């Protein structure tokens, strides 16, 4: 078959379609119009956007297709280097670091992180316990404080102390501002224009701020010899079983910057969208609050108790189904191949998986794809293979998935145990896009249930 293509802009082809603050929502609208596959052209590049489970299952065959670095990740590589997220599968450092870090991210390894996750979660609950009657909560802002602080403590035993601040720690300001530069670089008609000399100087400054902190903490840890429950201790001590080599200090720095840069925002967006869906769907809020009350019977949650929050886990999977917070990933054809029996591809051709549209495939999910129904995930053996992919695919799938889901389960369970929530503004969903998705402006009021910590 011949391939559908959205509207074009002369010699700029389709490129201006992405000159928007909300490009993935734009592409989802295009997908709705054009169907399971469409071509997208820009000066010097071409990709094909996939939306159906039928085609994405094929794209996810690792014998045929491998991870490609899409446009904003190639710029993120300027500060995350050959850390796990911005390396190619075939670079030595990718596999070395994957083999070293995998056991440190396993479900079993969560038992070792649990206490530092509860440290930051208790800080969030005390913050909200201490609001006055007429105050409200800025939900994505607080979730972001929580997720940055939790990855800082678990990643490198460092406190960003985000709940002590309106202006984040300078490392966070630099990283946030670097991620924004990466995104903003994509939308520049004249990348070399002198108007951007300032953005380029600030970008180098921010890279320097990030490296200087992380390098110093690494050096401090080597100089002290201290052994903590964090990823930095694991990286200092670890050898790749296959090569026999450890990670060098530069790459350990890239991994630390990568866990913060890749993980914080997608996890804070998940928590913010799950609370959004529960305040809009009070019967599901009640089910999840009843479960948190029945299960979280102790003043702080244990690892075992967090595992028993099945309905909270169902709520978080259904929020990932609707708004997977790292919404698109890119692949390339390893050799010439035919996609879906219809679309011939040459070696090197690019594909993009649009995960919000895969999760709205009506042939898989049924017709009510916009409705929030946690019970879709009651028994996850019902879900066909390759239908639900919020954490990507295969060996290049999110290494932080058990971390994110333990964090979000813990924190949402505690939120639901300790407070009732009110959507006092009747908030209108407005999804902001960075590297990730979140509900911008989402606010609520909490009313404490007056349960001790
Ligand atoms: C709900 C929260 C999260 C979601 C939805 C999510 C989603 C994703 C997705 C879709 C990918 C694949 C990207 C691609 O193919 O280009 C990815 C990769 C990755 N994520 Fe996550 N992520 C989340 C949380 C985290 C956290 C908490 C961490 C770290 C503590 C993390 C670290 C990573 C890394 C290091 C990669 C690269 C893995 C590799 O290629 O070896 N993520 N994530
Ligand atoms: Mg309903």
């Amino acid at each position: 078959k011949e391939m559908p293509q959205p509207k074009t802009f002369g010699e700029l082809k389709n490129l201006p379609l992405l000159n928007t603050d909300k490009p993935v929502q734009a592409l989802m609208k295009i997908a709705d119009e054009l169907g399971e596959i469409f071509k997208f052209e820009a000066p010097g590049r071409v990709t094909r956007y996939l939306s159906s489970q039928r085609l994405i299952k094929e794209a996810c065959d690792e014998s045929r297709f491998d991870k490609n670095l899409s446009q904003a990740p190639k710029f993120v590589r300027d500060f995350a280097g050959d850390g796990l997220f911005t390396s190619w599968t075939h670079e030595k450092n990718w596999k070395k670091a994957h083999n070293i870090l995998l056991p440190s991210f396993s479900q079993q390894a969560m038992k070792g992180y649990h206490a530092m996750m509860v440290d930051i979660a208790v800080q969030l609950v005390q913050k909200w316990e201490r609001l006055n009657a007429d105050e409200h909560i800025e939900v994505p802002e607080d979730m972001t404080r929580l997720t940055l602080d939790t990855i800082g403590l678990c990643g490198f035993n460092y406190r960003f102390n985000s709940f002590y601040r309106d202006q984040p720690h300078p490392f966070i300001t630099s990283m946030v501002r670097a991620l924004d530069e990466a995104m903003n670089k994509l939308r520049r008609a004249n990348p070399d224009d002198p108007a951007y000399d300032e953005n380029k100087r600030q970008f180098q400054e921010d890279i320097k701020v990030m490296n200087d902190l992380v390098d110093k903490i690494i050096a401090d840890r080597k100089a002290s010899g201290e052994q903590s429950d964090d990823l930095l201790t694991h990286m200092l001590n670890g050898k790749d079983p296959e090569t026999g080599e450890p990670l060098d200090d530069e790459n350990i720095r890239y991994q630390i910057i990568t866990f913060l840069a890749a993980g914080h925002e997608a996890t804070s967006g998940l928590l913010s969208f799950a609370l959004y869906f529960l305040v809009k769907n009070p019967h599901e809020l009640q089910k999840a609050a009843e479960e948190a009350a029945r299960v979280l019977v102790d003043p702080v949650p244990s690892y075992k108790q967090v595992k028993q929050l099945k309905y909270v886990g169902m709520v978080l999977n259904e929020a990932l189904r609707l708004w997977p917070t790292a919404p698109a990933f890119s692949l390339y054809a390893k050799e010439d191949t035919v996609l879906g029996g219809e679309y011939p591809l040459e070696k090197g051709d690019e594909l993009m998986v649009l995960i919000p549209q895969l999760h709205r495939d009506k042939t898989i999910w049924g017709d009510d794809v916009e409705e929030f129904r946690p019970e879709r995930f009651e028994n996850p053996s019902a879900i066909p293979q390759h239908a639900f992919k919020p954490f990507g695919n295969g060996q290049r799938a999110c290494i932080g998935q058990q971390f994110a889901l333990h964090e979000a389960t813990l924190v949402l369970g505690m939120m639901l145990k300790h407070f009732d929530f009110e959507d006092h503004t009747n908030y209108e969903l407005d999804i902001k896009e960075t590297l990730t998705l979140k509900p911008e402006g989402f606010v609520v009021k909490a009313k404490s249930k007056k349960i001790p910590l």
